[PDB]
């Protein structure tokens, strides 16, 4: 697991294997937010790696066991980039209190999405910027319930639409006020609050209204965007839908409507105890038809290591048809193609390391530092190291050597073959530096110049 970087001795990104990594790989890179389970004494933060494991950006935002970052991904922002996170304190039913941070490629925050007034703050499980510049978060809030005539604790869901600029909630969707108590499947915990429905999912369906998966309840609920009313429910004890033998899924996350017109559901299909021997999770592309009421399987993803993903997990249809595939609980990712074939299988060298997504997105950073560098002479001379924290373009590295800052000279160049990349000259001298090159050659930023250790 993570080996020190000379350059960035505060940077201890978590190790991943690439089992597997056949031709036909979509371009891009892979978001991860690697967590210890929650303080597992390593570093946890959002993650850009490449296909080959290898990190493209990191940054530590952990603050022990009180505080973490999880559902990192790439989302858009007044039609430019940016990036989404989530940060806040964990609850005992697995919901956290936090805030979602927003912020664009040149790596510095210009937003900040928090729920509305009234709630202590907002779930970690979702939230989607939305193409009119609004957020659909995600409230999880105790609430006093009568069930069965007995006053009982549940945990509620509320899902507002929040204008991103004013932080004004535009809309909001009380779950108690559309769901029953009843349709959900997860057993009663005396003096747990009960989290009856448990969203995890929400997107926007091509005509406008919003898909909410419900975990609890082995249900998808299509809200009417203004009303607030439910317009079907697609599997649970309220199901709407006629089912297949395999098409029903269980304890499922991240549904959303795919280009093609499916609709796609992570099966966990499993909880921890609290599954029939020989399942596995599996990620699933329904047809649905909404004229007849009936829904079949287009076609599914099963995991090549037999993977029963209790929790989490994510899935993704990418541009050229390939399928990624985050395992959730388990620390792996598989990207697909059409046919079912394998294409990159990866997971954590630290197995007690996992991610709530493994999303694929292409990303241009343009970090506001300057690149790293370090010198460590010897007796061939000198090993020359540098790295720049969230660089895509970094193709080559040009090193510059000196007596002094103000004469260094350019004396070789090497590829950039790793985060932190490695070279040696056959010269010793007082100062070095390195200038980062894109594929053409043109200099991306020039490292201070850095006395040869
Ligand atoms: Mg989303
Ligand atoms: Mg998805």
């Amino acid at each position: 697991h993570p080996l020190s970087l000379v350059t960035r001795p505060d940077l201890l990104p978590p190790a991943i294997d690439v089992r597997e990594s056949a031709p036909g790989t979509s371009p891009g890179y892979v978001f991860l937010a690697p967590k210890t389970g929650d303080p597992g004494t390593l570093q946890s933060g959002p993650m850009i790696v490449d296909n080959e494991g290898e990190p493209v950006w990191f940054l530590p935002r952990g603050i022990g066991a009180l505080n973490y970052v999880t559902a990192f991904q790439r989302q858009t922002y007044r039609g430019e980039p940016v990036l989404t996170w989530w940060e806040g304190a964990p609850l005992p039913t697995g919901v956290g209190v936090g805030y979602w941070v927003v912020m664009d490629q040149s790596y510095r925050e210009i937003a900040r999405i928090r729920a509305g007034k009234g709630h202590a703050g907002a779930d970690l499980h979702d939230m989607q910027i939305t193409p009119d510049n609004t957020a659909l978060v995600l409230i999880a809030e105790p609430q006093l319930h009568r069930v069965d005539g007995h006053a009982r604790l549940v945990m509620n869901n509320i899902v507002q639409e929040i204008d991103i600029a004013s932080g004004t909630v535009l809309h909001e969707w009380d779950s108690l006020r559309h769901v029953d108590v009843d349709e959900s499947y997860l057993s009663s915990i005396p003096l747990l609050p009960y989290d009856y429905v448990h969203i995890n999912s929400m997107s926007v369906d091509t005509d406008g209204n919003l898909l909410l998966s419900g975990r609890n309840t082995h249900a998808v609920y299509k809200v009417d965007r203004h009303s607030g009313d439910i317009i079907w429910r697609l599997g649970g004890k309220k199901n709407d839908f006629t089912m297949a033998a395999g098409a029903s899924f269980a304890w499922q996350h991240d549904v959303s409507r795919e280009g093609d017109g499916t609709l796609s559901v992570f099966d966990n299909a499993a909880a921890g105890s609290i599954a029939p021997p020989g399942t596995v999770s599996r990620a699933l592309f329904l047809s649905v038809d909404t004229e007849a009421r009936t829904a079949r399987v287009d076609r599914s993803y099963t995991s090549p290591d037999g993977l029963l993903s209790t929790s989490q997990g994510s899935m993704q249809l990418l541009p050229n048809g390939n399928v990624l595939v985050g395992w959730g609980s388990h620390g792996y990712y598989t990207e697909y193609a059409d046919s079912g074939e394998v294409l990159m299988n990866a997971s954590f060298k630290d197995p007690l390391v996992n991610s709530y997504r493994a999303l694929r997105f292409p990303w241009h950073g343009r970090p506001t530092d300057s690149p790293a560098v370090a010198g460590r002479a010897g007796a061939h001379g000198m090993t020359v190291h540098a790295s720049w924290n969230g660089a895509t373009e970094v193709a080559s590295w040009r090193i510059l050597a000196g007596d002094t800052p103000q004469s260094l000279s350019g004396v070789k160049e090497v590829p950039k073959d790793a985060f932190e990349t490695s070279a040696t000259v056959a010269h010793t001298s007082s100062y070095v530096a390195v200038q980062a090159l894109d594929s053409t050659g043109r200099v991306l930023g020039t490292s201070k110049a850095s006395r040869v250790r």
